[PDB]
């Protein structure tokens, strides 16, 4: 589609370390205010929450992971592909697709 992807780097605590210009017009804010926050107050509390479980999960056991959520009026496929696996396994990108 015309926007590419929202891409989020995130701690598995859930602090935002990055943030995509999709993902950030998306949330209706601009990276800057977007890369001290924590993510769940920043989009709907309830589903940063699981996603976050879902990073946390990809990053325990090394591995890339999927998980479709409904939020606002729009779905969005999500991805969480843990960065350095073994030595930073602490952080994740989320890759969210919208499939509305």
């Amino acid at each position: 589609s015309d926007s590419p992807d929202g891409i989020v780097h995130l701690t598995t605590n859930g602090t935002i370390l990055s943030v995509n210009p999709s993902m950030a017009g998306r949330l209706g804010a601009d990276p800057d205010t977007l890369v001290g926050q924590q993510l769940s107050a920043v989009m709907d509390s309830e589903a940063a929450n699981q996603r976050l479980e879902a990073g946390k999960s990809a990053v325990e056991n090394g591995t890339a992971t999927r998980s479709e959520d409904a939020v606002g009026g729009r779905h969005y496929h999500n991805q969480y592909i843990p960065v350095d696996s073994h030595r930073k396994s602490d952080t994740f990108q989320l890759v969210s697709r919208d499939i509305t």
